[PDB]
DNA sequence: ATGCGGCAT
DNA sequence: ATGCGGCAT
């Protein structure tokens, strides 16, 4: 995720 | 996590 | 050697 | 398969 908690995605 | 157990995240 | 999300890309 | 920190505990 984000960064944080990448996007999804990347 | 922490440094700390970066951030969440960075 | 820890310690976060669990999925749209 | 792909995508973030490179630590201060």
């Amino acid at each position: 995720t984000x960064p944080g908690v990448t996007x999804p995605g990347v």
